[PDB]
């Protein structure tokens, strides 16, 4: 039995002083990074004047020398220009020119363009950037289709021909140097004769599968031969080179997979470098995301020390000056050049991933960004790092890649008068930098060489934008960033409009903090904390108000390795469970009397304790629940977020009129054994209720630790009792007479059993006992032919197999548009086989065990049934070491119809179906027809498809162009409808109001919209003489929050929306005519239709309804036949309410949120029926970086 | 400018649909589109497909896409004023079909 | 001003939309009121003319 965490994340090598200095700078505050860069970038007054003069001369040349002329010549609108370019791109997918020209003349120019050519506009976001300079994540394909029809009908064939010629030149000659390396090499002769050199970029990155990595490898290898043949002995400075991306060469290029990277990726880079060596060409390693920087240094170090590569100085390496580590990286590289004797080619760039780095650091809750947040800081950093490089030209070859004439001029003068080819060079991008560097290369200009980065294949802050902006003077463009920064009030102040991750929510609450698993200091520290956590004698005991109770004790085992004993649980007797409820009832007034802000302070203190204890908590979750480190971080963060969110919501809402329910039974699941456990308990507690906490039988230890933390934070023992045990303990708690509410997260079937037990009881005030039940989902993702396959595959792999698919949100059914299904399926299967399954005390493990042998057996029986039916089943092979735990291999099953899947399979099992484009709407129907409605994903770039699908899908949590898991507290409030839950959403603003007898008005909870059928009904009531009911109807229309539409604060690059919709059809069980009118008003005001109990005998009370109201009203004798319903309103005395509540619990399908009132309560209390529970919350999270960048950033 | 009911036929004077009425084939006006698809149109198209009327189901879907129902634009004007232009359903359309397919096409147009 | 705006608006709307496939109706009778005797007079006539129709 391997010692827990003994091999968690050993570094590739011991971290040298120089390597540790890099890591120390990773997230250094911006105010600390900038002063030394200012000092290093400082130049004399004379040089600064000379540089400003050279930059002026360059910019004057630039401003004194395509698509815009086309737009002008044909008077195209922006949308028409974009649509035309999309048409031209599509027409260029036709290889035979005569065939294409015939199509244009005979079909396209006559308006018939859709029948002859996947949407025409899949790449419109790119063309939009080309035409307008603005980026959108998604495409208004209806606007573009209108515009294309309009422009063709107005201008005909000539505009199409001009568009085709424009797109052909742009895509074949301006975006790329060539479509093939042979073509690119042919076209490079012209500028090589004028003194430029080239570095060819075979467009390739982010391999998803082994096959894709192998394809990029052979593209690089074939290109090295072609470039080396063409180089013809010109050597590494005068002759052309190649640039590669490490992410192209291995599908798992990450720190977590460092062993595979060194074992499998490094030999491939070595092989390519050996070929570049034999031709004596440059081979540059491009720089990618910040979390790959230091890993790439390990590859660089091995390569530069590998004697097989000796005698060649062509190895190159990019460093990104927008990164806080850049000068320390340069120190390391320069030292490596000295040690190895290799003159490393160092390409200094600013950096290409800025938007993505900001978003990632915010999502991960990290201390700070790994890049600067003010552009001027990157400019100073660049100049500072150029000074370091220029002092080391004897041991490295600096390559200053920039299109910024001010940056260029500063470095040109910094370099001074002594120059020779090979001392340093500039670099620029093909089809972008030549106008600038035509003013640099050559004895008649500045006589400095420039290497053109040449792609090969088939921002208002930017210099390139500002040079073309007439409102930007040359004086502005030649401003010295070094001296501008030096003069600022706070040197290095973070950008005012970018939130640190901790401040994502501003004054509302403090964001939880994560851990950077790419940081070697963090990994080393965490390794020790994790190991220490595994030496702890974790226990869970029945913790009653009166002290710990005796009980039957059993060991808790690691699901990934049953030899690994995590702790001991003493389980609660049925008698002590019942005693716990009585003790909670006795203590309820004392806890209710603690002022809400002090109860919230308890929550906030527990959040601080959990944050401080996160490393230890991680180790327990990893071993007790079988979770990976990353998922354990997310789980502790979620628990912290729940605590702080419900604390803030309490401070926003709860007063003395919002009385507690009384003792609340919180039954939590094993799959989020800290976060959902904490969230339910924290909400009930902070609402003023004492809690009986019943954790899942599988995961009592982290529950006991959560209770220990909450008690340490000030929750009295009598307000929070821990009752470990099996379902017998849960059943005893639910059935206890003084149980005033139940919060349950778990299976739909157990929720239904709880509902049936609660249906027998009424509160002291004669109301149904509230049940908040979050249950399963049969979660689908729809992917159309406009989606980017690589993004889809990553989001599918994560959504389906993260946490072994043991997320309630996990992707269960992937729906692939037929035209792209085979390609995406091939990539998905390839990505599946790159997953590492094993015991989760290793950072390299992607997917851990399922929770128990019974879970394993249930999942495997499903897989074998599908296999027995002839369905194609793809499974990763598991290592023999998995035998000691309970593992199910991640599995892909191809289904014929969504109906082939008849039950939620709670494991790492993805089902795939294919659909024809025209059947999309029926597909959404089939998804809805499961009766579930938890999470739903849509991958598309087309606004018409987004609008269509999101308006028809019935799910609580929608995700556009991203994964469907990991809903964030207060950002994607979480919870679904139908078989997936009662609501209200956890981590949302309606949650606490369910836990008090009189619900408060939640923050921001209102709507100016009035349901029009409500209004028609109120007029009808007045027509009938029911004047008081009409007034109540109008009041309900105003009080309803139906139509609420909010954007919730979250990370950049994402839009998080929260909306209140109608629930569906409400079952009305009235007793009196006035009661019926009040119930109908409540239901209509919240957008619902109704089914009215025909046994009420009140049919004569709804004579002559307006058709608008009649359409919403059904009469039901057989309630089970007329469902599913989405809620119920009941009128009667206590016996009638009890009998109706029992009949409603017997209805098949969803657990109905029932509200009950007596006739007298309806007359007395305008809020007898609360409208919070008659709307449906919907959360939608849209990835707005999905087109590749962030528009607003 | 222009109203409904007893106030006129439309299209509005000084608006983007006006010239289309004065030609035998109307053009697509500037900015005249909508990403909204009428859900009853969609239900009708599915019904047509389940019925095997594949040409009409296709025509119905195409009507749902080309409809500009739900258009919601802000028009340029003076500061201190917001000038909005929206396309809504007209109301109840009288259908006078001669053939079953004609009826399906008219219904698709009206539902879209 | 309204007459001027009609003229320029229908002119621009024409430049944005009208092509050879948008055939005219033919002679259009434009009957205008006394309460906007230039603006509505001009608007109807300008629209009919620029759409390619002769006007009465
Ligand atoms: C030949 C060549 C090769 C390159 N190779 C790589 C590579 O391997 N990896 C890589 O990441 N980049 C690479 N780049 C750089 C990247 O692609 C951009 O071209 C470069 O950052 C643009 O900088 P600039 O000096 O041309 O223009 P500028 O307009 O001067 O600088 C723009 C840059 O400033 C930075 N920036 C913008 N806003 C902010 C902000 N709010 N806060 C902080 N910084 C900000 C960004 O880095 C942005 O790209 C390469 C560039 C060239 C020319
Ligand atoms: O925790 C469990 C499993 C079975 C069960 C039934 C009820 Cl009535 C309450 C709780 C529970």
């Amino acid at each position: 039995a391997p010692a827990p965490f003994a091999d968690f994340a050993p570094p590739v090598r011991p971290q040298s002083t120089l390597r540790r200095a890099i890591t120390a700078a990773y997230r250094r505050p911006e105010t600390e990074c900038l002063p030394p860069l200012v000092e290093a970038a400082t130049q004399s007054k004379e040089i600064r004047d000379a540089a400003a003069s050279t930059a002026r001369k360059l910019i004057e040349a630039l401003r004194g020398k395509g698509v815009e002329g086309l737009v002008q010549e044909y008077s195209l609108s922006s949308q028409e220009g974009v649509a035309l370019m999309c048409l031209a791109e599509a027409l260029l997918r036709i290889p035979d020119t005569a065939t294409r020209d015939a199509l244009i003349r005979d079909k396209i120019a006559d308006g018939n363009w859709k029948s002859h050519l996947r949407s025409l506009f899949v790449n419109a976001a790119t063309w939009g950037l080309v035409v307008t300079g603005k980026l959108t994540s998604t495409v208004n394909d209806r606007s573009l289709a209108a515009a294309l029809t309009r422009l063709i009908s107005r201008c005909g064939e000539p505009v199409i021909r001009r568009g085709v010629d424009m797109a052909m030149r742009m895509m074949g000659e301006q975006f790329v140097t060539g479509e093939t390396i042979r073509e690119a090499l042919k076209r490079s002769k012209e500028l090589e004769e004028k003194g430029f050199s080239y570095s060819y970029d075979m467009l390739g990155e982010a391999a998803t599968t082994a096959a894709d990595a192998e394809r990029y490898y052979r593209d690089y290898e074939s290109a090295i031969h072609a470039i080396g043949k063409a180089s013809a002995g010109r050597g590494i400075y005068e002759g052309p080179g190649i640039s590669i991306k490490l992410s192209a060469l291995h599908p798992r290029y990450s720190r977590a997979q460092a062993a595979r990277v060194m074992g499998e990726l490094l030999p491939r880079v070595k092989a390519l470098a050996l070929l570049a060596k034999n031709y004596d060409i440059g081979l540059n390693i491009d720089a990618e995301e910040a979390d790959r920087l230091e890993l790439s240094l390990d590859l660089l170090e091995v390569l530069c020390l590998d004697g097989d590569l000796s005698g060649w100085n062509g190895m190159g390496f990019v460093v990104q000056a927008y990164g806080k580590r850049c000068p320390f990286v340069l120190d390391f590289i320069i030292d490596l050049a000295r040690r190895s004797g290799r003159r490393i080619m160092v390409r200094l760039v600013k950096g290409a991933y800025w938007d993505a780095e900001i978003k990632r650091a915010q999502l991960d809750g990290l201390a700070d960004f790994p890049v600067f947040t003010r552009k001027i800081h990157t400019d100073v950093s660049y100049i500072a790092c150029a000074a370091k490089l220029l002092a080391a030209t004897d041991v490295v070859f600096p390559q200053f890649a920039t299109h910024n004439a001010q940056t260029l001029a500063a470095i040109y003068h910094m370099a001074g008068k002594d120059f020779h080819v090979g001392k340093y060079e500039f670099q620029c991008l093909h089809g972008m930098g030549e106008p600038l560097y035509e003013e640099v290369v050559g004895r008649g200009k500045l006589d400095r060489p420039c290497r053109i980065y040449a792609p090969v294949g088939t921002a208002n802050s930017s210099f390139v934008h500002r040079i073309n902006d007439p409102k930007v003077s040359i004086d502005e463009l030649i401003a010295d960033p070094v001296e501008v920064v030096r003069a600022m009030p706070v040197v290095g102040a973070k950008h005012d409009r970018i939130a640190l991750p901790a401040e994502l929510f501003g004054d509302a609450r403090t964001n939880s903090a994560g851990l950077d698993l790419s940081n070697e200091e963090t990994l080393a520290s965490l390794t020790e904390a994790l190991r220490e956590s595994a030496a702890m004698k974790w226990t869970a005991l029945p913790q009653l108000a009166t002290g710990p109770a005796a009980g039957e004790t059993r060991t808790v085992l690691n699901p990934g390795d049953h030899r690994d004993v995590v702790g001991s649980v003493t389980e609660t007797s049925e008698e002590d469970a019942r005693r716990a409820v009585r003790l909670a009832a006795d203590a309820a007034p004392d806890w209710a009397a603690v002022p809400p802000s002090e109860r919230a302070a308890c929550l906030d203190r527990a959040a601080e304790l959990m944050q401080a204890r996160m490393p230890t908590l991680l180790g327990l979750i990893i071993r007790e629940a079988g979770k990976s480190a990353l998922n354990a971080i997310a789980e502790v963060r979620e628990a912290i977020d729940f605590l702080r969110y419900y604390a803030e919501q309490t401070r926003r809402t709860l007063g003395p009129g919002h009385g507690p329910l009384g003792p609340i039974v919180c039954i939590s699941p094993w799959n989020f054994p800290l976060a959902i456990f904490t969230g339910q308990i924290a909400a009930a507690l902070v609402a003023g209720n004492p809690v009986l906490a019943k954790p899942a039988e599988e995961t009592p230890l982290i529950a006991a630790e959560g209770v220990r933390i909450l008690r340490e934070a000030g929750i009295p023992a009598s307000a929070l009792q821990l009752l470990p045990g099996d379902g017998r303990v849960g059943a005893a708690l639910v059935a206890a007479a003084e149980t005033a509410g139940v919060m349950f997260t778990g299976s739909t079937e157990v929720a239904r059993l709880i509902q049936a037990q609660l249906a027998d009881r009424l509160s002291p005030a004669g109301r149904p006992i509230p049940l908040i039940a979050e249950t399963g989902g049969q979660n689908a993702m729809i992917v159309d032919s406009s989606a980017l396959a690589e993004q889809v595959v990553g989001d599918v792999i994560t959504s389906a197999f993260d946490s072994a698919g043991q997320r309630c949100s996990a992707l269960r059914v992937l729906c692939l548009q037929e035209d792209v299904a085979d390609r995406i399926l091939t990539m998905l299967k390839g990505a599946l086989h790159e997953l590492h399954i094993g015991r989760t005390d290793r950072l390299s493990v992607d997917v851990g065990p399922v929770i128990t042998s019974e879970a394993k057996d249930n999942i495997e029986k499903h897989i074998e049934r599908m296999r027995g039916l002839g369905r194609k089943v793809e499974q990763i092979g598991l290592a023999s070491e998995t035998g000691v735990g309970t593992f199910v291999p991640p599995t892909i099953i191809e289904l014929e119809k969504l109906s082939d899947l008849q039950r939620e399979v709670f494991g790492p099992v993805l089902h795939v179906i294919r659909y024809r484009r025209d059947d999309l709407d029926r597909l959404v129907d089939d998804v809805n027809a499961t009766g579930y409605g938890l999470t739903f994903g849509l991958h598309t770039r087309l606004d018409e498809t987004i609008a269509h699908v999101t308006s028809r899908i019935k799910a609580g949590n929608l995700y556009i162009n991203r994964n469907i898991i990991g809903a964030v507290v207060g950002v994607q409030p979480f919870g679904g409808r139908g078989l997936s839950g009662t609501g209200p959403k956890a981590g949302g603003p309606l949650y606490l109001g369910r836990l008090v007898t009189t619900a408060p008005v939640p923050p921001q909870h209102s709507s100016v919209h009035t349901d029009p059928v409500l209004l028609d009904f109120a007029k009808w009531l007045d027509g009938k003489g029911a004047r008081a009911e009409a007034e109540a109807a109008r009041n309900a229309g105003s009080s309803s929050a139906l139509g609420l539409d909010l954007e919730l604060p979250g990370p950049v690059g994402e839009r998080n929306l929260y909306t209140l919709h109608a629930r569906g059809r409400i079952l009305l069980v009235p007793a009196t005519e006035s009661g019926l009118y009040h119930q109908l008003a409540a239901a209509l005001a919240t957008g619902n239709s109704v089914a009215i109990d025909a046994a009420s005998g009140l049919q004569a009370s709804l004579k002559n309804l307006p058709q608008t109201v009649g359409l919403r009203v059904s009469w039901s004798k057989d309630w089970a036949a007329d469902g599913p319903f989405a809620g119920a309103l009941v009128e009667g005395d206590a016996e009638r309410i009890r009998a109706v509540n029992k009949a409603i619990a017997a209805l098949p399908g969803p657990l109905l949120l029932v509200q009950a009132a007596s006739s007298g309560e309806i007359a007395r209390n305008p809020d007898a029926y609360c409208l919070n529970w008659l709307v449906e919350e919907v959360s939608a999270s849209i990835n707005t970086a999905a087109a590749g960048g962030n528009a607003s950033l």
